C-alpha cells in the first residue's frame, strides 16, 4: 500500500500571483519535481524539474528568454522541452534530450496541471467562473501548505461543524452550526450539502457590511465536492429580508493537490459580492482568511495526522455521526473513482 | 518486528508534582498516547489521548469540570472515558464513543499505569512504601527522557562499576568499587545485587554529613530488580561503626517506562536520611543528581545507542565480564517473563 | 540500494594528517563503519573499530592513556593493535574476545589511507601522489568537505570538467571555452586519462595574477587520471606565449572520495601549485578559496542532483549520455566492473 491519487484530472499546482513572469518556480505535485514559468506572451509553461542529462533540476538553471539552461552542463530547451542547442563537443543535440511537459489551464486565478501521460480532457476541469466574474478586488487567492494527507483537508471543509469549537471571532459561529442536520445530495457531477441557521451576532467576516451589526442574521453554507479535491463553498448574511438573494454573501473554493502520501498543497480562493472595489480591504481580507485557516484549523489536522500516523482513515475504526455523512460519501465516491480509474487505465491500455 | 514489553504490570506514567489539577497532562507510553489530569477530588485520571470520532488527541480540547471536551467537533468524555455529551444533529451519542481507560495508581510520588487489556492487579505494584514514610522534605522526584531502549539504562544501573569512571565529583567511587565483586542473588520476587566497599574521601553525597568528612567511610550499594523496569538502590556511608545502621543512608528508585523501541521515561526519586526537614537543601540535592545522570550517564547511554543501531544487544556478542552477572540475569528473566506472558496468551486464546 | 557495494580491497583516504593532534581521539564513520584514530608517542597513526566490544561504548568518548585507551563506561584498556590490556572488575582476568579490530593505515600526500577489507593490506595498491610530498611545505595544502550524497556522483563531476563554464564563479571560472573542446580520454590497465585544452582572455584567476600579462590571454590544460577506487589526480595550470606548457603557472592536485555509507560521502582535495611556493600566508588564502568554490558552487547542485535522483541507480535512470560524458562513464563501469571481479574471487576464494 503505496499512495494512490486520481491522475486524469485537473489539480491545482499554483496561484496565478506565484509564476512572475522571468521567475523559474518549481514545486512537487503527486509525488513529481515540476518546474513552471511563463513566456513573453504570458503562456504559462509546466515541466518536469528535471534536466534528462544528470538529472540536475531545471529550476535551478539560468532563463534565456523563453528557453532554460540547465545550471550543470547547459543544455538549452524549449517550452515544449525539446533540447534547443548542446554546448559540449561536436554539438549534436541527442533525440533522447528532452523534458516531459504538463498541460496547463489557467483558469480561476490558478494554473491547474494535468498530472497523466494521456493526452488533456479540459471538460474535466470544473465550472468555478463565478470568481473570474466581477470587480477584481473581491476575488483574492491565498496558498497553504500542511504536512497531512489531502482527504484530511476536505473531511474538514465538508464537516463545517467544526466552525462553532475550532475557530476564534474571525468566523467564529458559536455554538449554532453543529445542531443543524444539513440537506446532503449525491449527484452524477457533484456532492452538495447546506446548511442554514442564525446567530448573534452574524459572523465577523460579514457583521459590519448587515443593516445592524450587532443584532442577529439568517445564514446559509451550500458547498459541493468535485473531483480530485475542490469544495466551492457559498456563504452570507441576510438580516429582516426571507429571500437570501440581499445577503452580505461571498463565493469561495478549497482544492487540494498532494505534494506526496501526507503532505498537501491547499489552495483557498474567496469573492466577495460587497464593498468590491476596495484592494485595501480585500488583501486585508485574504490575509485574516489564510490566518484563521493556517493558525485555527491548520494546527488540529495536522495534530490529527500525526495521532493517526500512516494508517487508512476507516481503518482505525472512526465514531461516525450526523456530521460525518457528507464527508464520507465523497472519501467513499473519490476511492470508487480511482478504482474505476485503475481499471480503464488497464481498459485503456487494451482500448 | 515491534519490539515487546510485559503488559500486565505498573508502569511510572508521570510524577505525581507532573498533573496541576486542571492541567491536561498528554505522553507517549509504550508506544500509545495517554492523557491524564485530576478531578475536583484530586482523583487522577488516564484516558487514550484519542477521540474516537476522527482521532484528535483530547489533551487539545478545552476541560468542561471532570469531563473533557475535544477541541475538533466537540463531544465530551467523563474520567471513565464513555461519551457525555454530542453537540450535533439529533444529539444521540453511540454507545461506541469510548476512550479507553488505564488504571492507575498513585504510590510513591509517581502514577503507576496498567496498560493491558485484562483487569488491573493492585498486588503486582511492589512495595517502595519507605519513600511515603518520613518527613516529605527527604524524598524528592525528577525525570529524565533518553532516545534509547529502555534495557540500556536499566543494565547501567545494574553495573555500578561505571560510576569509578563515567561520573564526577557529585558521587565518584575513586576506582575502588570496579574490583568488588557483588553478591548477586536470582528470587522468586526480585533480583538482589550487594557491592560493599571502603574510600577517601567519602562518596560526596554523604562526606559533609559523616563524623570526619575528608576521613574513610564504608559504603554499601543494595539494589533489586522488580518487573517490569525498576530498580530500588539503597546507599549510604559509616564511619567507626562496623553495624551499617548508624549510616548517612538514602532510599532510591530508578524506573523506566518505554515511549517507543527506542525512547525511554526514566523516573528517580531519592529519601535520604539525613537533616530530613530541609527542602532549601532537599531540592538542591535532587537538582544535583538529576545533572549526574542526565549529564554524565545520559550522553554515554544515548552514545552506545546510536554505535549499537538497533540490533539486540546479545545479538552483537557482548564480552560479558564478572560485573555484567546482575545485569544478564535481568534482561534473560524480563525475556522469559514476557514469553511466559504471550505463552498464557496464546493459550487463553485456545483456553 | 540496500545492496550498496564499494571496492574493499583499497585504499581511501580515512582523515587528513591535520586532523589527528596527539593526543586527540579522531572518530569518523567509513564504509559504514564507526572508526576511531589516534597518533602514538612516536607520531604513529593508528585506527581501531570505536566500538569497546564489553557493552559497545564508542572508544573515542573514552580518556586516553598514554598509548592504550580506556573506554569511557568501565575502563577496559586497548593497545594500538586492539587487545586488551587491563580489565579493572572482579578477578581482573582479560577474556580472549576483548579485541578490537585494528585497520591497516598509510601515511602518504598528507592523508591517513585506510585498508577496510579483511585481509592483509596490499601497499602496492596505494596509488603513486609523491609530487605532493615534494617541494618547499607551503604550496601543498589540504581541505575536507562532507557532502549528503553517493561518492560516484562528486567523481561524475570531477571527470566532466565542462561544468566549471557555467557551474563556478569568478575563482575558477572558464567563461564557455572548456565546453565545446573533445577531449583526448585514454583507457589503461593502471588509469583512466582525460586531457583539455583551450586558451580564455582573462586567464582562469587562480593563475592570472602570477600570468606574465594577468589581463592577456593564456592557454590552459587540464590533464586528470581517476584511479581505484575513487582517487582523480587533476594537473592545471595556464602558459602565455611560450608553447611549451613547460613555464606554465601550474597546480597539482588530488580530488579523492571515501563513502560514509550509500548516500554520503567524504570528500577530500589537496592542492600543490608551483608558484609563489614560500608564501603559507597566500597558501591558506588559496585553499581556503578552493573549498569555498567546491563547497558552495560544486556541492549544492551536486546534492540538489542526488535529492532529484532518489535511490535509484544513476544508468536505471536512462541518462542522456554526450561528447563530455565518455570519461565518467568509463569509470563508473571499471569501478563496477572490478567490484563484481572483487565480490567473484570473493565467493570463488570460499570454494577454492
Ligand atoms: S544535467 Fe543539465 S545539462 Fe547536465
Ligand atoms: S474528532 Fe473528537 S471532536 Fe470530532
Ligand atoms: S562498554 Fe567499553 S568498558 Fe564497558
Ligand atoms: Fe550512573
Ligand atoms: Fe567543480
Amino acid at each position: 500500500s503505496t499512495f494512490e491519487c486520481l491522475k486524469r484530472a485537473w489539480y491545482v499546482a499554483a496561484m496565478s500571483s506565484e509564476v512572475e513572469g522571468e521567475a523559474l518556480f518549481h514545486r512537487r505535485i503527486l509525488g513529481t519535481s515540476v518546474m513552471i514559468y511563463r513566456l513573453a506572451d504570458g503562456t504559462p509553461v509546466a515541466m518536469h524539474d528535471r534536466c534528462p542529462h544528470r538529472f540536475a533540476p531545471l529550476h535551478l538553471g539560468q532563463r534565456e528568454g523563453d528557453e532554460i539552461a540547465c545550471r550543470y552542463h547547459a543544455l538549452r530547451f524549449d517550452a515544449d522541452g525539446r533540447c534547443t542547442h548542446n554546448p559540449h563537443g561536436n554539438g549534436r543535440i541527442p533525440d533522447a534530450a528532452r523534458v516531459r511537459r504538463f498541460p496547463l489551464l489557467e483558469r480561476y486565478g490558478f494554473l491547474w496541471i494535468w498530472m497523466d501521460d494521456s493526452d488533456p480532457d479540459p471538460a474535466l476541469l470544473p465550472d468555478f467562473s463565478p470568481l473570474e466574474e466581477g470587480h477584481p478586488n473581491a476575488v483574492a487567492q491565498t496558498y497553504m501548505h500542511m504536512d497531512v494527507n489531502y482527504e484530511l483537508i476536505i473531511d474538514n471543509v465538508m464537516d463545517l461543524s467544526h466552525i462553532d469549537h475550532v475557530h476564534g471571532e474571525i468566523i467564529t459561529t458559536r455554538g449554532q452550526l453543529s445542531p443543524v442536520v444539513p440537506k446532503v445530495r449525491e449527484r452524477d457531477t457533484h456532492i452538495s450539502a447546506r446548511w442554514e441557521w442564525s446567530q448573534t451576532p452574524a459572523m465577523m467576516i460579514f457583521a459590519p457590511f448587515l443593516p445592524r451589526p450587532e443584532d442577529a442574521a439568517r445564514h446559509y453554507f451550500d458547498i459541493s465536492w468535485t473531483a480530485p479535491a475542490n469544495i466551492q463553498l457559498s456563504v452570507g448574511a441576510v438580516q429582516d429580508s426571507d429571500d437570501f438573494g440581499d445577503a452580505t454573501s461571498q463565493y469561495d473554493l478549497h482544492t487540494c493537490t498532494p505534494e506526496d502520501a501526507f503532505k498537501t498543497h491547499y489552495f483557498f480562493a474567496t469573492r466577495r459580492n460587497h464593498i468590491v472595489d476596495d484592494a485595501d480591504y480585500n488583501r486585508k481580507k485574504i490575509e485574516a482568511m489564510h490566518a484563521a485557516f493556517e493558525t485555527e484549523d491548520g494546527p488540529i489536522i495536522t495534530a490529527v495526522q500525526e495521532e493517526m500516523g500512516e494508517a487508512e482513515f476507516f481503518s482505525l475504526d472512526p465514531v461516525l455521526m450526523s456530521n460525518d455523512v457528507a464527508p464520507v460519501k465523497v472519501r467513499r465516491r473519490l476511492r470508487r473513482m480511482i478504482v474505476e480509474e485503475q481499471a480503464a487505465a488497464a481498459a485503456a491500455d487494451a482500448a
